[PDB]
RNA sequence: UCGGUACGGUUUGUGUAGGAUAGGUGGGAGACUGUGAAACCUCGACGCCAGUUGGGGCGGAGUCGUUGUUGAAAUACCAC
């Protein structure tokens, strides 16, 4: 509501549909005013989450990561210590990793355990739960295959979830990225949202969609172009 | 003049507190030029939820932005 608020993207038009080629350009020009932040994508789906079978929940593999450091703490014992450090996780724990979590050493981003440690994970997730650093088997951060479980956090697969009022929330990374590296992250989601379209979504599926990143209005994005994201 | 629809803008709700968990939901350490106890709308209905708020007819003139997560996102206020 300031002068610098309207100075950011003072040239974007409301009554003009923009391609993702043009939306990647204006996302750079929106970032020309303020500091670095996380690019946010808002999609208005044409679904109804009142029915249970029309609930939309999935994931997508981004080609260019997520713009996060993604430090991974691994409950690694036995052969798990050699297979977790070979993937990219800087923290290789042990059986005594319980004391290092409740003792004041929280310098990571996600905790990934092994089934030989799952009898002791229940004393951990009470302090990493609301912080967002707890192990979760429902989202793919608890498995015995630690060679690719670490690559799940390193790959940057964003877990989106449609709300009570049929709206999506997706991220493609930082605002200081290239226009081509953000076009492949953005083009991969819509390549996989339509694959997870429910079988009883009446009307037009992806009706309204916008991308804004740094302290301004939303770019009017065109739903009608789903072939030329790059 | 009285309505219906589409699009666009503001505002209203929240057992319980510091912006009545500043609605629901996701992002998120940077947004603001700010004396504000206060005079000029006494928040612009409402003044019951109890203090939401005078959002600038002040002053670009500097000391309420930052801060407590103790509540079923509180915050670093917005990318709905």
């Amino acid at each position: 509501t300031s002068k610098a608020y309207r100075a950011a993207a003072a040239k974007v038009d409301r009554t003009n549909l923009y391609t993702p080629l043009q939306a990647a350009k204006l996302a750079k020009e929106t970032s020309s005013t303020k500091q670095d932040a996380t690019v946010e994508v808002a999609i208005r789906l044409g679904v109804d989450p009142r029915k249970a079978d029309q609930m939309v929940r999935g994931t997508v593999n981004l080609p260019h990561g997520t713009g996060k450091t993604a430090r991974v703490a691994v409950f690694a014992v036995g052969e798990k210590a050699d297979a977790a450090v070979a993937a990219g996780a800087d923290v290789v724990g042990s059986d005594d990793l319980i004391e290092r979590i409740q003792g004041g050493w929280l310098e990571f981003d996600a905790a990934i355990a092994t089934p030989d440690q799952m009898a002791k994970v229940g004393r951990i997730a009470r302090v990493l739960g609301p912080r967002g650093l707890m192990p979760n088997p429902k989202t793919g951060t608890v498995t015995a295959d630690v060679a690719k479980a670490v690559a799940d956090i390193k790959g940057g697969k964003i877990n989106f979830r449609v709300d009570k009022q049929a709206n999506l929330h997706f991220v493609i990374g930082k605002a200081s990225f290239d226009e081509k590296l953000l076009a492949e992250n953005y083009g991969a989601a819509i390549d996989e949202v339509l694959r997870l379209k429910p079988s009883s979504s009446k009307g037009r599926y992806l009706k309204k969609i916008t991308v804004s990143t740094t302290t301004g209005p939303g770019i009017p994005v065109d739903p009608s172009i789903t072939r030329n994201f790059a």
